[PDB]
């Protein structure tokens, strides 16, 4: 998948929620053989939704500069960004260990098709964006969808110096994180 589908949704609300990662998915755009999150083109399709089972509710974005830190006060800062801002759906421990999890588990989710590392050889650092979509109870045919990215840069030249990070490992670390917070109804379908 796209996204990292992360949910604790009912039987019957299931379906929705494989439309709703269905409808991510037509905003990756590939090029130079990465794949990226098309923000701008997925958040007009938001606007100009003429259905009847999807609404938006709101959308938060933070970039933070370079930091010299570990990645457990990293993960922390993500977490609180988007605990403060979406207490409902997400909890601040559970969240917090799915991202440490990801970035210290990298070297076994590379070819996962919701992560994209790339490189910038003239600043010789590198970056992975990490896409996850988080997903729970609101009627009981209403749920929260949350479809989140997260891209985070670092001062390590090569694809393998990201292996066999810990919470304390410290680099100097960068973050972009973007969520989109939705409410869809049981029988949503991507259009």
């Amino acid at each position: 998948n796209v996204f990292q589908p992360v949910d604790q949704l009912p039987e019957d609300l299931i379906p929705s929620s494989i439309q709703v990662l269905k409808f991510s998915g037509k905003y990756l755009k590939l090029e130079q053989d990465k794949a990226y999150f098309d923000w701008p083109g997925f958040k007009t399709a938001i606007d100009n939704y003429t259905g009847e089972d999807l609404s938006f509710d709101k959308y938060d974005q933070s970039t933070i500069n370079q930091q010299s830190q570990e990645v457990g006060a990293m993960v922390d800062k993500i977490a609180k960004f988007l605990h403060d801002a979406f207490a409902a759906v997400v909890d601040l421990s559970k969240l917090a260990a799915i991202i440490l999890n990801t970035f210290t588990n990298l070297e076994e989710e590379s070819s996962s098709g919701f992560l994209q590392f790339n490189t910038n050889n003239v600043k010789k650092n590198s970056s992975w964006e990490y896409r996850v979509l988080f997903s729970v109870p609101f009627a009981p045919s209403y749920f929260y969808s949350l479809v989140t990215t997260i891209l985070i840069t670092a001062d390590i030249e090569e694809k393998t110096g990201w292996w066999g990070l810990t919470s304390s490992t410290k680099k100097n670390f960068a973050v972009q994180i973007d969520a989109l917070e939705l409410v869809v109804k049981k029988g949503f379908k991507a259009p």
